[PDB]
């Protein structure tokens, strides 16, 4: 009997209890700070939520500290909900977050460290005039929250967006300020969308064109595009566009308003929510954090004593084509790599399963690249309006095609009674144009009852004719993060196989299609544990 088989070895999570939204991520004086919605009293959401706090020098190894922000004033007496960090000139980190006041309404509060001499910024002081911002005229008391990191315009005026909705229409309410204390709502929202519901944890930032670097939030210009991100209808959506400080205008590149449909982009197509990014000027990259909810039952959570994980932090940038974002785990993760097992020029015949020996199958970093033959044999299927997730749930690893399913079997039992299959399928429309589907088939990830085993999928924007299909998987016990085509398509999965309680996991490569596929190259590394030190009480 293995203890806590579902706890991860290198993903961030508190010692125990419930954790959701990542809060105020930032880099300050050489230290990476991470905060998060935390329930000090249970492994479920609760009436009292506070900001947990941890610090790190590399985003991999962490030191758990005492919570940083917890109810101490009327403006946040019932709870301290999500917010973001902005480092103001003069080198002072300012935290804006949504507090639940004594009247149970959502208001925006300000706090900043009380002891800048402390490398870990443990103590925080709250502004005497909180709340700084209260719900606009026609907005309900519980539909106004999650202030973003602020950006300073060329006119010396600060901007921030706060999420909410006006009559069920998602809103990114824009506020302005020069002293960061007195804020005035701009006449029009920065962006919005009809019937989406409250926009949660909005994020607004620039990305450099033709570059894999990150930018400080306040950069603007012609060689820069902006990303408007918001969570609603259960997922995190984003759209790339152009921002004009002058008129506070955000113009979507594709001219669409978010609808939460297969028409819009997401950072990740699996369990991924309340994502928040920050600029890291030490490495000149933008890092993205995201809450990964549990998919087991609440009773299971209370039983194991904890709930919620954070995705492994990923660098973020805009693709060469400028039509979507690219994500990739921060390079620091590579330091966890131990022994390596590699394969090259290996054919995977139809219906075959190849086991990868010598790897810690429950805690690994696996990359594989497939070279295809006989593309003309791809099943004919126009995918213009097809819902990729629906398609993966309809056709799992057991549904045999021509090109596909071929990919990986992770967190699998020796007898394959339980397995999580991450794979691809290749289709072509009537005109001979190819499309690529990436799937995380979780239908057989566990034999346990009361586990949400819904599968996830998304189309990958690559040309199978000229580029091999690559896949990287971060396997860490109850979480699997899959990156297709170098980060073009990401899918995070939560799995709870029963076998992990008594036996070891296995890793396989497979091809259940009728066409042959070749592994041009595969690299697998056992990953050692990240260190988590407690410096509390
Ligand atoms: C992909 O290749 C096979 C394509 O179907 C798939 O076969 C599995 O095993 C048999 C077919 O050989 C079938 O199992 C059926 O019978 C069992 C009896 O216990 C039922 O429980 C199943 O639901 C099903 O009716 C299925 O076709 C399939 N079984 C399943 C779903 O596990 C292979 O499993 C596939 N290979 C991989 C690596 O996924
Ligand atoms: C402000 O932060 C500094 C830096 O952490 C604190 O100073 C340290 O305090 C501990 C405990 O008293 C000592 O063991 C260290 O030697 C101190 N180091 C430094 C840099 O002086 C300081 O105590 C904090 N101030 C307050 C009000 O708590």
């Amino acid at each position: 009997q293995i203890e806590q088989p579902y706890r991860t070895g290198y993903h961030f999570q508190p010692p125990s209890n419930w954790m959701n939204d990542p809060n105020g991520p930032m880099l300050y004086q050489g230290v990476y700070h991470f905060f998060y919605q935390y329930n000090p009293y249970a492994a479920t959401f609760g009436d009292v939520i506070i900001w947990g706090h941890a610090v790190s020098y590399d985003l991999v190894n962490w030191i758990h500290l005492d919570p940083a922000i917890y109810p101490t004033q009327e403006a946040d007496s019932k709870s301290c909900w999500s917010g973001s960090a902005t480092i103001l000139p003069g080198n002072i980190p300012a935290m804006l977050y949504t507090g639940s006041d004594s009247k149970s309404r959502q208001v925006q509060d300000l706090a900043w460290p009380k002891n800048l001499s402390d490398p870990f910024l443990r103590e925080w002081v709250k502004h005497p005039k909180n709340p700084l911002i209260t719900p606009p005229e026609g907005v309900k008391d519980d539909c106004f929250r999650d202030p973003s990191t602020a950006w300073l315009g060329p006119d010396g005026v600060w901007r921030i967006v706060v999420g909410g909705d006006r009559d069920n229409n998602g809103m990114a309410f824009l506020y302005q300020s020069t002293d960061f204390v007195n804020w005035k709502r701009y006449d029009q929202p920065l962006s919005s969308a009809d019937a989406t519901g409250t926009w949660e944890c909005p994020d607004f930032y620039p990305v450099p064109l033709n570059s894999t670097n990150g930018l400080d939030t306040s950069v603007y210009g012609g060689s820069v595009r902006h990303v408007m991100k918001a969570g609603f209808e259960g997922h995190d959506w984003y759209t790339i566009g152009t921002y004009s400080p002058d008129r506070e205008n955000f113009l979507p590149q594709n001219g669409l308003s978010l609808t939460g449909s297969t028409l819009d982009l997401r950072y990740d197509y699996g369990q991924f929510y309340a994502s928040k990014s920050f600029f890291d000027d030490a490495k000149n990259r933008r890092v993205l954090w995201a809450w990964v909810p549990e998919t087991d039952s609440q009773a299971d959570d209370i039983e194991k004593g904890w709930a919620g994980l954070q995705s492994f932090p990923r660098a973020l940038w805009i693709d060469r084509n400028g039509k979507q974002l690219i994500q990739w785990p921060v390079e620091e993760i590579e330091e966890l790599r131990q022994n390596q097992v590699n394969l090259q020029n290996k054919n995977l015949k139809p219906g075959s399963v190849l086991e990868i020996h010598g790897i810690a199958a429950s805690q690994a970093d696996v990359t594989i690249s497939f070279k295809l033959e006989g593309l003309k044999e791809a099943e004919v299927l126009d995918t213009t309006l097809v819902d990729p997730q629906a398609l993966c749930n309809e056709r799992g690893a057991s549904s045999r095609g021509a090109l596909g399913p071929f990919g990986l079997l992770a967190m699998a039992s020796k007898d394959l009674k339980e397995q999580s299959a991450i794979f691809f399928r290749v289709f072509q429309n009537q005109l001979g144009r190819y499309s690529v589907l990436m799937c995380s088939d979780l239908s057989r990830s566990t034999v346990r009852s009361n586990i949400d085993t819904t599968s996830y999928g998304a189309f990958v924007d690559i040309d199978p004719r000229s580029e091999e299909i690559s896949l990287r998987n971060l396997i860490d016990h109850s979480i699997i993060e899959s990156f297709g085509a170098g980060g073009k398509t990401c899918i995070t999965s939560r799995i709870y196989p029963k076998f992990v309680n008594n036996e070891e996991a296995h890793l396989f490569v497979f091809n259940n299609g009728t066409q042959n596929v070749k592994i041009s190259e595969m690299s697998a590394w056992s990953m050692k544990n990240a260190k988590f030190v407690v410096d509390q009480s």
